[PDB]
Order: C-alpha cells, then structure tokens, then sequence
C-alpha cells in the first residue's frame, strides 16, 4: 500500500454528551460522530515521512470548525463587523472545551510522527498510521497555550523558518505550568480578577527555556520582553473561562531579573465585554460576567513568542509573547499529524 501527499474533507469525532447543554458538547452532538471504540495504528516498517506542521491543511480545517463552533454558541448583545450593529438577545452560556478528533474518508489515511524530539518540519523515522487524530481541545487564547499536550522529551522549539523574525515560534514546554484564574464573590468591581502562578516552577521553566533558544541562536543572550503595542487581546494574556473573557497582564511573567521571587506569582487581571473577534475583523459586545466565584485552573503547556528583527549587529535576541493567529493554537496540537491518499 503506497501513499501520497493530499488534502481532503475530514470529519471530526467527539465524546458528547445526550442531554448536556455546555456548547461545546451541543456542536459535537450535531456536527461530529461518537469517537472510534476500537483505534488501533499501524506501525509502518523502516518507513521516513516528511511532514510540514506550517503547511498543513488539517489545521485550516479545525479553524473553520472552531470558526463555526463560536459562531453558533457564542452569542454578544451586540456584534459590530465595520458599521453594521447587529443587536440580539445575550443569554449566557455554559463553556468548556471538549477533546475533538479529526478522522480521514475511505481512501485516506493519517499519518503520525512518533519521534520525540520531532520539532514539526522534516523527516521523521517513527511513523505510523491512524484512521484518526488524538481528542484535541480547541482552546482559544493568546501568549499561552492552555490545556493542552506536552513534550515528551526535552522542550521544543517549532517555527516555520527560526532565522525569519517574522514567523511565530511556538515553544512546546515538557512539563505543564498551573494557572489559577480567580473572580471572586462579587458585589455591585465585578470585573476585577487575578491568576496565580508559582513563581519557583515558573521561573525554572522559563530558565530551561532561555537555555534552549541560546542552543538555537548561537549561545546568545536571551531576553524576554512584554509585547510592544497591540490591542489588549495582543498585549494581554487572553482567553476564556466559563463563558466570560479573561485578559491578563503577563508583565510579572516575562522579566528577565528572576533572588527573592520565589512564591505565588498573582497576574492582576479583568473581565471584558467588548472584545475583538479573532474569528474575523470586528467588535462583540457581551453582558455583564456571571455573579459568584468564577474560577479557571489550567495547564500552561507552550508559548508562543516572536523575535524582534533587527538585533543580527548586536549579541541579544528578545522574544515576546504573542498572540492573535488561532491557526497557531491548532499548529501546536495539529504538528504530528498528516493527511494522505493510498494510493
Ligand atoms: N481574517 C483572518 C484572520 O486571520 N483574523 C481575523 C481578524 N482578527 C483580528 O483582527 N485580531 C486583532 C484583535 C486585536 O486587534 C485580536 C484578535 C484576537 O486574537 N482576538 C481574541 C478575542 C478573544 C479571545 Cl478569548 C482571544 F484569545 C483572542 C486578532 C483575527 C485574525
Ligand atoms: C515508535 O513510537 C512508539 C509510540 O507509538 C513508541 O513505542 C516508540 O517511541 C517507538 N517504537 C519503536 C519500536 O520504534
Ligand atoms: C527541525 O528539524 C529539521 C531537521 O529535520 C531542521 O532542518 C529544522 O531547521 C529544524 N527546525 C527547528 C526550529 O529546530
Ligand atoms: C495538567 O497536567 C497534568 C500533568 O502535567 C495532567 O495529569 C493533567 O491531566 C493536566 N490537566 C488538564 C486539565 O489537562
Ligand atoms: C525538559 O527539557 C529540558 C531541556 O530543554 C530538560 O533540561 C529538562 O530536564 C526536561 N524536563 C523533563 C521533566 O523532562
Ligand atoms: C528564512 O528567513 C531568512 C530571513 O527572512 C531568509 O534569509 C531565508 O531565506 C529563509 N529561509 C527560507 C527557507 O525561506
Ligand atoms: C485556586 O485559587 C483559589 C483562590 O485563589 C483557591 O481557593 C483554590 O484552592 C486554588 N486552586 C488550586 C488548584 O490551586
Ligand atoms: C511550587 O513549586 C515548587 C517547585 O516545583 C514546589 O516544591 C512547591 O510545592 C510548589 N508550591 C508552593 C506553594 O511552593
Ligand atoms: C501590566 O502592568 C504593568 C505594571 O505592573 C503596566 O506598566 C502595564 O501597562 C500593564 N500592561 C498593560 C497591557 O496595560
Ligand atoms: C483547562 O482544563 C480544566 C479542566 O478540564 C478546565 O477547568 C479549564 O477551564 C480549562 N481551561 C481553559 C482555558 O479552557
Ligand atoms: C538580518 O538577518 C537576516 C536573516 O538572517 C539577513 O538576511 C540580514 O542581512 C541581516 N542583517 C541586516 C542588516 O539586514
């Protein structure tokens, strides 16, 4: 049975639940089939595969997926796409991402990398192949990857072209970093919040990552710097959290200083309600947050850094987080996987 490169409509596969109302499960209810029961791959002997997690058609269609998912179950009181303002009822909602699958037709296969030190572009040796992808959590955020897998082996850089400032790097951590997100109780600032991190795991992660990007720019210095202009979405740490849309000021994250900063790291944060669409160009306005405790802890698993271009005549690289292309929050979980015809 021999192969060759191709792109296809996939399908997706999920484990929702009948009567749950949470909108995730109501999209997967209606657009995807229940999961495999029996998954099994198969090995493929002394075979070498190339694979390109940066040109990679699977993730433009786990985009429109997600596109559809927001657009069905996410809905603001008023949506304003260049001069038109639409207003509509803005109930809130139940929100929390589940595991997706993204399965080939008859006459196609997916290829999965099983190197572990695979870093998305290239050979790789370990190769076999499956009917579908892993559950993938299709969770929307900026400056942190959340929830999702991690490296097997020692932290990986990805990037399209590491020499090219202009392309993201996503760095894949190999050991997941907690993040507690917390409104509390409540009154009449309701949109005052505040993440906790610990500082000591923290900083030691930020370490091994420093060391890893010196052993890809010539043992230069590293430094990390907060974004440099941008709207909140881009400057922020952004996500969401039970339907409500968090946006957290990183700055206590990335300083190069850390000594006495060892403990809890609280990022202050707030909850907004006019956010910019990264679905396409445009403002949504939601209502005001849920009262009681809202409350979000997640796993950092990756970050996503651009260089700053220009620096070639000087001895430092400065990265900083950044945020704002969702196709890089798929990438990160995408990059081991490809679709083939059999031929
Ligand atoms: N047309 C194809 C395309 O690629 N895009 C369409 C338009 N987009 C955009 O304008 N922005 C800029 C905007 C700031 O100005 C922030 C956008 C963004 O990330 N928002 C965002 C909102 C909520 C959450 Cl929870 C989140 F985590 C992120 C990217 C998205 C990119
Ligand atoms: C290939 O990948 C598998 C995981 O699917 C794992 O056992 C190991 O990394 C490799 N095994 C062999 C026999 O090469
Ligand atoms: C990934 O590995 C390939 C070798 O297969 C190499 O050519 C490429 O530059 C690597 N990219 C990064 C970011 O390490
Ligand atoms: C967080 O990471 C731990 C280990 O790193 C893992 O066991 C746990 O399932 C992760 N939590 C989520 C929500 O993925
Ligand atoms: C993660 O990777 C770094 C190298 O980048 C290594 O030093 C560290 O020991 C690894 N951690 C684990 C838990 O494997
Ligand atoms: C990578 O980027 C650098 C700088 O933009 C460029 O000189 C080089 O040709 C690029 N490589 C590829 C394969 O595009
Ligand atoms: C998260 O933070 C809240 C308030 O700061 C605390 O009550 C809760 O126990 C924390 N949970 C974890 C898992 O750290
Ligand atoms: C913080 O991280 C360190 C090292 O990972 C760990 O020993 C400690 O239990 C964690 N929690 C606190 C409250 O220090
Ligand atoms: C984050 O906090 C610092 C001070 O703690 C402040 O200077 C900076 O403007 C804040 N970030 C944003 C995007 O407002
Ligand atoms: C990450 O997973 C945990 C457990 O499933 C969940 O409570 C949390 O809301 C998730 N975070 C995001 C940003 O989806
Ligand atoms: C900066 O780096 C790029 C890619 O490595 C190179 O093409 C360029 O000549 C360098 N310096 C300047 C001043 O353009």
């Amino acid at each position: 049975p021999v192969w060759k490169d191709a792109d296809t409509t996939l399908f997706c596969a999920s484990d929702a639940k009948a009567y749950e109302t949470e909108v995730h499960n109501v999209w997967a209810t209606h657009a995807c089939v229940p999961t495999d029961p029996n998954p099994q791959e198969i090995h493929l002997e002394n075979v070498t595969e190339n694979f390109n997690m940066w040109k990679n058609n699977m993730v433009e269609q786990m985009h429109e997926d997600i596109i559809s998912l927001w657009d069905q179950s996410l809905q603001p009181c008023v949506k304003l796409t260049g001069g038109s303002v639409i207003k509509q009822a803005c109930p809130k909602i139940s929100f929390d991402p589940i595991p997706i699958h993204y399965c080939t037709p008859a006459g196609y296969v997916i290829l999965k990398c099983n190197d572990k030190n695979f870093n998305g572009t290239g050979p790789c040796k370990n190769v076999s192949s499956v009917q579908c992808t892993h559950g993938i959590k299709p969770v929307v955020s900026t400056q942190l990857l959340l929830n999702g897998s991690l490296a097997e082996e020692e932290i990986i850089i990805r990037s399209e072209n590491l020499t090219n400032n202009a392309k993201t790097i996503i760095v894949h951590l190999n050991k997941s970093v907690e993040i507690n997100c917390t409104r509390p109780s409540n009154g009449g600032d309701i949109r005052k919040a505040y993440c906790e991190i610990n500082g000591t795991k923290w900083n030691k992660v930020l370490k091994q990552v420093t060391e890893k990007l010196k052993e890809h720019f010539n043992n230069k210095t590293i430094i990390f710097q907060p974004p440099s202009g941008g709207d909140l979405e881009i400057t922020m740490h952004s996500f969401n959290c039970r339907g409500e849309f968090f946006y957290c000021n990183t700055t206590q994250l990335f300083n190069n200083t850390c000594k006495g900063c060892n403990g809890t790291i609280t990022l202050p944060c707030k909850i907004k309600q006019i956010i910019n669409m990264w679905q396409g160009t445009g403002q949504a306005m939601y209502a005001p947050p849920i009262d009681g405790k809202i409350n979000c802890v997640s796993n950092i698993t990756g970050i996503l850094l651009t260089r700053d271009g220009g620096a070639n005549n000087t001895s430092n690289e400065t990265f900083r987080p950044g945020g704002g292309d969702m196709r890089d929050n798929w990438r990160s979980e995408l990059y081991k996987y490809k679709v083939v015809q059999i031929e």
